[PDB]
């Protein structure tokens, strides 16, 4: 016998029939395509026979292994929970468990920044939209307490007319634990387990910089230090206007008590509306 579907929520059923024994997200959901897969799970596309609407589910790969890695698996539901409601993140709708499988149902997305990039150089009226939006995310974040430790163009998934959204909110801190961030745009402080807000600025300064020249970060060595001394390796900068440059070498300031803030960003004339 299997135990009956559990809401996850650290706050504190449509059209479903425990006597089946189909389970919660096969009663609940038609399922339209595979979006991703990987370590992290599965992630899908999604009807929901409740409202009719578009959904995407990501779902845990195998059982909790005990009570622990239940307790660290659950505790992305909390932080997604704190991010909440804002236009430039990816919504949780819900979340469940059962047969110690962790669902997490959002919003539907579009195609991350990787996956945009890797299909397409891109026009810089577009990346200046990405940054704005993704910009406009972490000011949310760091209002919530929370430092989004991998910010990368695999979590940022595009929306309509241009706009973005941050996600993957399992690797979020609050001002807990936490995973190991790719290395090509960790913020040079994180070597010494020093973090803040400004971290994700840095972040995002490389993710949107690889997007824009559309070149592969190093993920370590010599390379990896040259990004982290406060200028633009002329490698890098290759069709960059005077314009985007100079915003990205704002981000880019290895003293985290100097670099630019979301906010600060965001005031920008380049960067208004
Ligand atoms: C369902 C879900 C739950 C919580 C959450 O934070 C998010 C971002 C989602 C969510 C995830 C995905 C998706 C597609 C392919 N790969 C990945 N990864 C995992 C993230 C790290 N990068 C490695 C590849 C993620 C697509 C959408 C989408 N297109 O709607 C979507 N909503």
């Amino acid at each position: 016998h299997q135990l009956q579907p559990r809401r996850v929520s650290f706050r504190g059923s449509p059209g479903y029939d425990p006597s089946r024994p189909e389970s919660f997200f096969q009663q609940s959901f038609q399922r339209l395509s595979r979006l991703g897969h990987g370590s992290y799970g599965e992630v899908f596309k999604v009807r929901s026979k409740e409202d009719g609407r578009l959904y995407a589910v990501k779902r845990s790969m195998s059982p909790f292994r005990g009570p622990k890695d239940r307790a660290r698996k659950l505790a992305e539901v909390g932080s997604h929970e704190k991010v909440g409601q804002h236009p430039c993140c990816v919504r949780l709708e819900q979340a469940w468990e059962e047969g110690g499988i962790l669902y997490l149902q959002t919003e539907l997305c579009g195609p991350s920044l990787q996956q945009h990039c890797e299909a397409w150089s891109l026009p810089e009226a577009q990346v200046w939209g990405y940054l704005r939006d993704t910009l406009l995310a972490l000011a949310h974040l760091h209002s919530q307490g929370l430092v989004h430790l991998d910010v990368k163009p695999a979590n940022i998934f595009l929306g309509p007319r241009g706009r973005c959204k941050l996600g993957d909110f399992g690797l979020l801190v609050e001002l807990g634990e936490v995973q190991e961030g790719d290395p090509r745009y960790m913020a040079p402080e994180l070597l010494q387990g020093s973090y803040g807000t400004a971290a994700d600025v840095f972040s995002l300064g490389l993710t949107i910089l690889e997007v824009a020249c559309n070149m592969e970060l190093p993920h370590g060595g010599e390379g990896w230090q040259q990004l982290r001394q406060g200028y633009l390796p002329p490698e890098f900068t290759a069709g960059l206007s005077s314009e985007l440059r100079s915003v990205l070498v704002m981000m880019l300031e290895p003293d985290p008590k100097l670099r630019a803030t979301a906010e600060a960003l965001l005031a920008l004339p380049v960067l208004r509306q």
